[PDB]
């Protein structure tokens, strides 16, 4: 019993992280196999930010202009480039500790751990989702960069995100291992603000069936809604759609609650609706919408 | 900026589970050093549970009963003792990966992070606090036993907690690595029950500050309150009674963001005798009071563990 916003064990990454300096800026990079992977700002100086050019800040470094500190060691840098916003140093020992990985690019909604490094020092550990906007509210301070997201599902690490930037309402945008950003962003001090934000629907849905495994039913109704009909509504409190892919999605949950999921939908209705009237569902008087449906199987009792 | 409810990274802790085996029954140990150390009921049948004799049950074993296994190795169990509540395998060797660590005993309302595993098999890793009525709101399954709870003061780690039970409202007990159990909580398949809990006082106005640091102010107001005038509204509210010790502690946090510690008191004191009016602090509509003043420092100037 019990649900908790759980992340993954961070050891497997905590043996990647490592320290990368050039010049003046310092930021954390991740070293698996004989590369370290870092947000290509390293290379800027807080006034080439605006409109860098990457491309030519680039081709003016050479190997020994990157500092890389494992731990009490310094790596030797044999090699660099660039792919897309992610710099690759190519170092002269393959990382001991590398764990199975592999690289992932998630869709919003999807929730990762991040753990939030400082020179190189692994600070924290928490759960984040990637919102409909494509930011993650995360908790980062400045020296945070290159910190990374991952999930590790059945001993290999899969990395879906890296930190680069902070937005003006404290929101955090970053891009996959292949250095591709997440939403509309670039890796440049000129004016960025996060779009709108929604309530991912399908993790409210997800949690719903998370309280009633737990044995809370008290939000469950007489109702059921159709699919057309539930997303007029939720739309008007700026949930995102829910769409048939994310009703197949709910299919287990549902088969395990004995809860339809249209059923499921006008209870969400009703809560938008009434609110909790003083109740509370997992310990929460808010609808939670960072957990996934896979989080809600695999954290509850069958 | 942002505030998260963080664990301490568990990679220190993730080298010392092991699996433990008797009989029937597999759960967590943990090994440092030569001894994995686990709970006793590990050597309990379901109906030994009804009324164990833990002495007279574990007579009967011998160090083979004991299979422990870390990683894909079998250690060899040499030697086996109780130290109350927690069983003690002498293993015929150390545990490589054993960190600088030491045994603490926390407070109810010190927070500590949570490595859940299954079969010696970490699975998770979460934060929470020990409640005033010395439970912890976990999130564990049957398998959990013997998961540990923790802090990493500089590059320390110092256990604090181990998993033994689950009460019958969801909430979870356990013991120190001494094994003494936090609460008037015993080892035994008998009636038991938490107790009405508290909220805790100090880490609702450590996470007020945290709010504050991070932008929010809507609750703050221009008035003060006396220590004994928030604790008689602190009684009233289910809260436990803030002591000057909890102010000083809160003294970092007043003078950084300007708003002294009875300045929040009275911020405090409003909320509970009015609710938030539609707002939310830090992504929350109720209270929350699982981060100490220390967990706020400390995520708000980003400290690290090598
Ligand atoms: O966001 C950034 N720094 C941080 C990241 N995360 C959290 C933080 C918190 N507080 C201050 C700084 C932080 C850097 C510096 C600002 O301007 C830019 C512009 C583009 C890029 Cl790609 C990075 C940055
Ligand atoms: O609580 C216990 N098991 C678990 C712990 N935590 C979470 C769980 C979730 N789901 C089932 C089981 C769980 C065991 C089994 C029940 O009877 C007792 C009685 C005393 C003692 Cl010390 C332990 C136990
Ligand atoms: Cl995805």
């Amino acid at each position: 019993s019990g649900f908790r916003k759980m992340a993954f064990p961070s050891g497997k990454v905590e043996g990647c992280m490592v320290q990368v300096t050039c010049g003046t800026t310092t930021l954390n990079g991740l070293w698996l196999d004989d590369v370290v992977y870092c947000p290509r700002h390293v290379i800027c100086t807080s006034e080439d930010m605006l409109n860098p050019n990457y491309e030519d800040l680039l081709i003016r470094k050479s190997n020994h202009n990157f500092l890389v500190q494992a731990g009490n060691v310094q790596l030797r840098v044999i090699g660099h480039s660039m792919q897309n916003c992610v710099l690759k140093l190519k170092v002269d020992t393959a990382n001991p500790k590398t764990p199975k990985y592999k690289f992932v690019r998630i869709q919003p909604g999807q929730t990762f751990s991040v753990l939030a490094c400082y020179n190189g020092s692994p600070s924290g550990v928490y759960q984040c989702a990637m919102r409909p906007n494509f930011t993650i509210k995360g908790s980062f301070l400045n020296g945070s960069c290159g910190s990374v997201g991952f999930n590790i599902d059945y001993d290999c690490v899969s990395f879906c995100y890296m930190h680069h930037m902070e937005l003006p309402t404290g929101v955090h945008a970053g891009t996959d291992l292949e250095g591709n950003f997440y939403g509309p962003f670039v890796d440049r001090q000129t004016a960025q603000a996060a779009g709108t934000d929604t309530t991912i629907t399908v993790n409210v849905l997800a949690w719903l069936y998370a309280a009633v495994i737990n044995g809370d039913r008290w939000f469950l109704n007489r109702f059921t809604t159709t699919l057309n009909d539930f997303n007029l509504v939720a739309m008007k409190y700026n949930y995102e759609p829910l769409t048939q892919d994310h009703v197949d999605i709910l299919g287990p949950l549902s088969a395990q609650t004995g809860i339809a999921v249209l059923d499921m939908c006008a209870s969400l209705k009703e809560l938008l609706q009434n609110g909790m009237n003083g109740r509370t569902i997992l310990g929460s008087a808010l609808l939670e919408d960072e957990f996934t449906p896979f989080d809600v199987v695999r954290q509850c009792s069958g």
